[PDB]
């Protein structure tokens, strides 16, 4: 038991992925780690997809990460041109001039490349069908085919569809080890709970508090910060509150 | 009749092993008596282990009782570096960094002696199985062969498989006359209810409250007190509620 | 007719042994008369047996009655201990402190032939056997030999055996005259309901609410009252609810 | 055929004895004809004896009847002493005190007078053998000597006996012409239905509900309306449920 | 044949006397031909005889035919009354009050005359005796002698005195053509099914189910429909079920 | 021996008149060769003739056969009428209408010379005398003189004449090589057994159970399959049980 103990103390992972933008998520969870399922939850438009697009962006950039992003809502331009303007720390669909110019000015092709020339992120749409198998299969190849460590499902409101969804999504997760991030609209009791490992959630006026409502691995639970949004950037900053 | 009540009641053991960390938990149960089955039950991540772990630490410790300890989800491994922190009031599992530093330290090995050096405790896993008998041969042994004072089955969720095991649990306890301490996973109503001995529930927020659903032998039922969770220790600790 | 109805009218007694703490239950039952059968039912651990020992202790010692005890399940010692407890108002089998404390104070000696030094109780056990014949033997006994006035059957569950008993216990009532006390486990549909001629059951929380399931000489039904169960001494006592 | 009918149109007697306290079972039978045979049913205990009691009471005393009683179960004594009661809006019975008052009173002897004074009431017992034609003879006995208008028949449980002796009281009341009411012990489906020409049953919480389970002449099924029996007076009184 | 066949095909009368009350009877029966046996049964008092007594009205009233009514068990008188009250939606039997007021009003010979003033109701009784013979002979009479239309057999219980009649009413029927429709008591498997061409049970409880248990000519057999009773009018009317 | 088989196996004709709209009569009789004797029988008004009459519609019509009809009970228009609806796929007996719209709208005649016009079909009646010879006479002719290829008897109920008549009938077929088909009243154990080649019996509710009793040439016996009456068009139809 001893060496059985010793070795098993040096090879488990305590702490995942590290969150960003908010000083003390990571205190409350040690980040995100492989075989989880990660819920993001919130009312509509408090800002759910740019706090992943967020965490997606440092993932893939910084950490060295590749990242899958399968949307079932939006299409791939308008993930793409999200990404393009977070990364550029400039809000593209808000501004008919800086399009215009940076198209022209070459600057568009420069962001484009710069971001998705490399082999880091994979974003899928058109998974506008209601069938959960047919999402599998290609979450499954995002893992398998593309070599994704983290998986950003985008989104999903909250039957056996969302039931047996979770647990083949929490299936998927635990077999294969990659850390998937769910996206969920809510109109704790707000599967959904008992599947998901860490379940986030933020607040808005009723400046964004970020809610741990839980956190299997760490059990710490409790509101770990709060966030900024920057309506010039789009980024959400950690703030002073 | 005279001598025969005498004598009965001066053999009589109404007071068992005492509860820890919980004042009030004592008054309404008197501890735990052999041949009895305690039931230990609540939601999910609740803090059911830790209680009864907490409660095995003690009594094998300070008791100088011998405790096995029996389980069918996690591993040996879990299980120890759970105890050894528990018994070092760090959280092995929370800091990649206290894991690295108390091997190389030298550390784990003098915490693991200073614990599981003597013949005490007794872990055992690999019940993954469904089989009954199977379970109730190892417990058997445990009792007989380890001559453990204490048997924690951790864990049961939650037909017959329930039922009669229930049945089976409680007839070992009650023929042996160890302490079985069950922990079952709750999704009074909530053979669980009528073999159970005595029953006890933790409740959170949705600080614990520890609830006395059931104690035969005293029928004082009712909230025993609540119970402080100790984020960087890992302990359950009294409180002032 | 006349002369036949009058001394019919200055003989009958409407009027048995009346019962005690509960507010209410002579009202709707008018106490327990020779012959009939009284049944006390309820969810085990509900309080049946106490309730019973109450009445049983207030009969053999303030109504100067002869009462008969027959133990199914427990032992005598239980039992005696039970009673010296009540009589004493207080739980010896709660307290390892004072059942020490009683012994070598000299008061247990006291208290014992303070109860039992006059030939008021009777208590038998050993009818482990699921021989009905052998307990009516017995029983028949108690009442012809010992001359008890009430005999109280602890305890049934919950075929024939019962039906049989049932109307075994009835026929042995009727024709002897005693009264007969019945304690019965429910796992007024819950021979037991048609032989019986007074039907309690305790009910709580999922204070006991006393439910006068039936009652053939009074045929006055319903809720007799409520009972609130003293932890310290151990008697029910009489509620205000 | 026109004369022939006219006579018989004008010599017809289709309301019969007029039932009391129950709103509605008048409608539903137009009360007792002679020559029918009328049958109450319930279960033990559910009010049947009381019901016929009042109406016995009503038809002798209001409706100047002579109304023969036979009893198969209890005495005399204990009839007298229902009809007393009953006449007398006292529970004679349930009050040991009231006995007692009654007698030295003077109250009990001008009770017993001022209802069997006159030869209005003839109430028979012993008919515990069972034996049909013994029983006959006397009802025939009844109806010819005592020239009783109605005969109450208490009571009947649940081959050939019934059989046999339904067919033989449904024959005398026929051929006689008197008001036969039979008592039935029930524990439509529950000779019995056949025979009879009215069947009344009484249902009870699992106030009591009245139903018309056959009426021959009339056909008018269901339930005739609630009855209230006072606990106090012991009379079934008219509801309005 | 042609010539054979087409004479043959224009003078089958398929359609016979069509019934009344029920929609859907005449769909599965088309009516009832002469020199057929039509068979009502059902249990006791389930409404036989109104249902036939309607169909008689009708037939005799609407239909301008010649009905003859034989009964075996009830008088003329009864049987008069029963028709009258039928023809005037009263039901005279039920009202002590409207038969007195009836007579004296002058309704009643008003009613007589408006009923059976003419030669259409043929009503007989008096065959209390258990001889076919005398009784074909006087359905023979009412036949030839009366020219009855329809003669309705009221009734039948469920030997040879049955299956030897059903043959002697058979051969009847077919040799004159007259309709007969005979009432039987049921207390299919329920001479009297082989001979009877139609068989019409009426079930109820567990309104009143028509069931066409049988029909030679049709072969269509089922429930034809539902009919509802007027308790005030006496009449059995055709529901929405 | 060699070419003595060949030419046997070659000039052996197993499978016979195909039988119609019941889906594994064939299966378990190879239809209905000549020589042999066919019995259909059940319950009377079970649909007998209407299974008979489908098959020599379909035998003469389709498969280009003579068919000779014998009627011992019915006429020859009766039976006419009914090929007549058949053919036409309505019931002319259960519409006055019907039979009196085709009349004059010169449908019958078209219908007739349709059906009859062609020498296809002959129908014989009046053999109502019990007369075997009188009536193989008529049959051999039916044979010789109007070379009918199948030749159904109808009817039968199930002492000699039907003994003698049966072991008369077999002869008859076995010696000429005609199909002959006759059905027979049940009021296997139910000559009729021994001399009928293959037998048949129509059940009924417990739609009409179509069940081979016996079967010479292939021994294949049991219920070959179910049918469902059209009580519109009066032809039995295959189902779907």
């Amino acid at each position: 038991m001893r060496e059985r103990i010793r070795e098993h103390l040096s090879s488990e992972e305590s702490v995942g992925l590290l969150f960003s933008g908010c000083t003390g998520i990571n205190d409350k969870t040690l980040g995100a780690r492989g075989g989880e399922v990660i819920m993001v939850t919130s009312g509509s438009g408090m800002g759910k997809s740019t706090f992943v697009r967020q965490q997606a962006l440092q993932w893939g950039t910084a950490m060295g990460k590749k990242v899958g992003l399968a949307m079932l809502e939006e299409s791939v331009e308008e993930t793409a041109e999200d990404l393009i303007g977070l990364h550029n720390r400039v809000r593209l669909r808000q501004s008919d001039s800086l399009k215009r110019e940076i198209i022209e000015n070459g600057k568009f092709d420069q962001w484009f490349d710069e971001l998705f020339g490399n082999d880091t992120f994979h974003l899928y749409d058109s998974f506008a069908e209601a069938e959960t198998d047919r999402l599998l299969a290609k979450l499954a190849y995002m893992r398998s085919g593309l070599g994704c460590d983290v998986i950003i499902l985008d989104h999903i409101s909250i039957r056996k569809m969302i039931d047996n969804l979770m647990t083949k999504l929490k299936g998927f997760a635990k077999s294969t080890g990659v850390v998937l991030v769910v996206i969920c609209h809510l109109k704790d009791l707000r599967a959904l709970r008992q599947l998901s490992d860490t379940i986030i959630a933020l607040e808005r006026n009723q400046l964004v508090l970020v809610r741990i409502l839980k956190c299997r691995f760490t059990g710490d639970t409790g509101i770990a910060g709060y966030m900024e949004y920057n309506k010039e950037t789009g980024w959400l900053e950690p703030s002073s509150y």
